[PDB]
Formats: C-alpha cells, sequence, structure tokens
C-alpha cells in the first residue's frame, strides 16, 4: 500500500476552496481551477481551466464564468504561487465568460485564442482575445502566432461542440486539456448543442485523442478529469449525430 511520492506534488485527496473557486493539483507545476455558475434551467454548471507554472511565469487556459471569480484566481496565484502571469489561452468563445476576459485585461495579461473565436465574439457583442492564434492544414498551432508558449502545445482538431474549440496539451505531461469538445465517461449527453458542428463532431474528438496520444489524464471544460475513456465516450455519442 506504499506510494511512491512525487516531488511538488500534493499527495493527498483533498481540493481547495479558494471563494468560489475549487483548485486542484494535477501535476507539480500544473493546476486545475474551478468554478460555477447557476444557469436557469440548468442549476450549478462547472467551468474547469488550467494553471501552468513554467520557469519564472504562470500560463492561464481558460478563464472562470465571471470578472470576480476570474480575479480570485489570480489571488490565489498570488498567494499561492507568487509568479507573474504571462497570458493566457482561452479556447473558445463562451457567452457566459466574458466578465472572465475583463478581469484578465484589466490585469494586463494578454490573452490569445483562435482566429475564429475572435470573430465569434465580437458577431455577439463581446470583446476577442488580444491576440489570434492560426493552425497550419495539420491541425498544430503556427508558431508565429504563438510565440513563448512554453510547454503549451496547442491544437485545433476542427469543428465540434462549437466552430472555434481549440485543445491544449501539456508537454513533460501526461495531461491533455479538451476544453469543451470533450465530455467525460460518465456523461448522459454531449450537453448544448446549440452551436454544434453534428457533421464533423466525432471526427474532431477523434483527432484530438490522435493529437496527444501519450495523454492518460484528459481535462475539460464542463466535466471532471477523466480517463482516455472521455474521448472514446464522447466520440461514440458525437457518432449518433
Amino acid at each position: 500500500n506504499a506510494i511512491r511520492p512525487t516531488i511538488g506534488q500534493q499527495m493527498e485527496t483533498g481540493d481547495q476552496r479558494f471563494g468560489d473557486l475549487v483548485f486542484r493539483q494535477l501535476a507539480p507545476n500544473v493546476w486545475q481551477h474551478t468554478s460555477y455558475l447557476d444557469m436557469p434551467g440548468f442549476g450549478a454548471v462547472a467551468s474547469n481551466g488550467l494553471i501552468v507554472r513554467d520557469g519564472g511565469r504562470v500560463l492561464v487556459v481558460d478563464t472562470a464564468w465571471t470578472d470576480d471569480q476570474t480575479a480570485q484566481i489570480l489571488n490565489w496565484i498570488k498567494q499561492e504561487i507568487n509568479l507573474p502571469v504571462a497570458l493566457a489561452v482561452v479556447t473558445h468563445f463562451h457567452q457566459d465568460k466574458m466578465g472572465g476576459m475583463d478581469a484578465l485585461h484589466a490585469a494586463g495579461i494578454a490573452t490569445y485564442a483562435n482566429a475564429l473565436s475572435n470573430q465569434l465574439a465580437p458577431q455577439e457583442g463581446m470583446v476577442a482575445a488580444q491576440h489570434s492564434l492560426t493552425f497550419a492544414a495539420n491541425g498544430w498551432v503556427e508558431p508565429a502566432t504563438a510565440p513563448n508558449f512554453g510547454p503549451l502545445k496547442v491544437f485545433y482538431p476542427g469543428p465540434g461542440h462549437t466552430s472555434d474549440n481549440i485543445t491544449v496539451g501539456i508537454d513533460g505531461t501526461d495531461i491533455a486539456f479538451g476544453g469543451c469538445l470533450i465530455k467525460d465517461s460518465k456523461a448522459k449527453s454531449l450537453g448544448n448543442l446549440g452551436d454544434a458542428d453534428t457533421e464533423h463532431y466525432a471526427a474532431s474528438a477523434r483527432a484530438f485523442g490522435a493529437a496527444f496520444p501519450k495523454a492518460s489524464m484528459i481535462v475539460m471544460s464542463h466535466s471532471a478529469p477523466d480517463s482516455r475513456a472521455a474521448i472514446t465516450h464522447t466520440a461514440r455519442m458525437a457518432d449518433k449525430l
């Protein structure tokens, strides 16, 4: 029953609450952040993202739902990590998370999103990220658009849950972030399909899996971390579309 520990990793089970936020350490330099919104007709809905420590800076993947919740993420980073946040990558446009963008911009943090996300946001009357990511034909981000991204490996799998959904692998870890594209293996549904691409969704989910074949831990926007079973389950459900 002895467990071999990993230096810099909190080994015990027990998430940390910090205000409205919950933090879980996934690897010595990676944490999941989780916030909740009470959506009418749905109840509480989770938003998860990542905080990645890379050398003398922090990189953020995705925001919380609101300005105040995203400010709390920044306050947690100040308290627990004490390194500047160099940049944030936002993996899709979400009409309910604009408050989050505001908090990052107010803090002077450079924001990056899929070029298509930066079209969709102002089409819905919301601010774009400061910078646009573009992608090679193979789906990998063009390095000219993503300078100094450190261990973040950004991949556009094709349209799925939304037309603009991108994903992010973390080099040096077994973690990949599927954004809003992937749901967990206990999901009863693919969720709200109002912006979904039914024709390509299954293929996009499989492309994500093929892009990060070494990832054994899958983190997602609206479900708890899971094994690769999340990718399989998501693709199977999307096959029914």
